[PDB]
């Protein structure tokens, strides 16, 4: 009846004689009460991909923003999106009530990560985080985490571990949560009693409340275009500059800046020439899902751009 095969202690398969394998079954076992024979059974069929790991190594004007702003503002995409917002209204209504955070932000982060859940990822997430924990030291204990953090979602959403897709480097459901995103943000939105990353409800009060919780602030601006150029001072959304500094290197913001003393001095090639911004606080809360400015920028202007079409 019961076999313990305490004896078996050998897995097979793409990590059999794997140290770091082993180290981490332990690490289950003795913080968590997994079964190694169990955990054993489950990594004996994990593999180690290739492709996983050369991706993870791989990472004017000349109109650059645009290039990457067409790949996702389209008229399939935006009128997709409004399909969606339709679809879910109730729930991005309840979002904005409960979180402060706006249906056009959650509705261009879904639509940029995965077109509103066209495109979730192919890959075994159990294949990627044992390859990107096991093979790969560079980020070894960052992904030993989030591997940690998937058997335990796996075990509490009660999901057969092998069973759930992704991204290649872990990424699961509409928003594209990692496993630790999933710990500390995700949320029952759709009132279940479960947190699943694949229901575009909980999708929704996820995303909500991952940008509260990175300093969302309710009605205040994004991002101000600038009139002018100030080709003398570093841009991106990490920099940093008090509203003089952008006045003195020849800017002008188009709407008011309220009572907002500082900015992060925005450029995006417009191919022509260079569009300046005021970055607000809310921008940088749009990078903290994706550190780029390329991809808060798409987010933001995708959300108007459905929240337009779904005027007409
Ligand atoms: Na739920």
């Amino acid at each position: 009846m019961v076999e313990p095969q305490h004896n078996v202690m050998q897995m097979g398969g793409d990590f059999a004689n794997n140290p770091n394998a082993q180290q981490f079954i332990d690490k289950m076992v003795n913080k968590h009460g997994f079964d190694r024979q169990q955990l054993q059974e489950i990594l004996s069929q994990a593999k180690r991909l290739d492709s996983v790991l050369r991706l993870m190594d791989n990472q004017g004007p000349n109109g650059a923003w645009l290039r990457y702003r067409k790949k996702f503002i389209t008229p399939d995409n935006v009128q997709n999106g409004v399909v969606f917002w339709n679809q879910y209204e109730d729930a991005l209504n309840r979002a904005w009530q409960v979180y402060g955070v706006p249906p056009e932000i959650i509705v261009g982060i879904i639509g940029v990560e995965t077109r509103w859940g066209r495109v979730m990822g192919k890959t075994r997430i159990l294949d990627a985080l044992a390859t990107l924990s096991f093979n790969y030291p560079r980020r070894a204990e960052y992904f030993s985490g989030e591997l940690e953090t998937f058997l335990l979602m796996a075990r509490d959403e009660q999901d057969d571990p092998l069973n759930l897709k992704g991204s290649f480097a872990g990424a699961m459901g509409y928003g594209q949560f990692m496993p630790s995103s999933y710990k500390q943000y995700a949320v029952d939105f759709s009132g279940d009693g479960h947190i699943n990353l694949w229901d575009p409800v909980d999708a929704i009060g996820s995303v909500a409340n991952y940008f509260k919780a990175h300093g969302w602030v309710k009605g205040d601006q994004v991002a101000v275009m600038a009139n002018g150029q100030a080709p003398g001072l570093p841009n991106g959304f990490k920099t940093k500059y008090s509203i003089s500094q952008l006045a003195a290197a020849g800017l002008t913001p188009q709407q008011p800046l309220g009572n907002h003393q500082q900015a992060s001095l925005l450029r995006l090639d417009v191919g022509t020439g260079y569009q300046y911004w005021y970055g607000l606080p809310n921008f940088y809360t749009i990078t903290r899902y994706n550190h780029s400015t390329h991809y808060a920028m798409a987010v933001w202007q995708l959300g108007q751009a459905v929240a337009l079409a779904r005027v007409q």
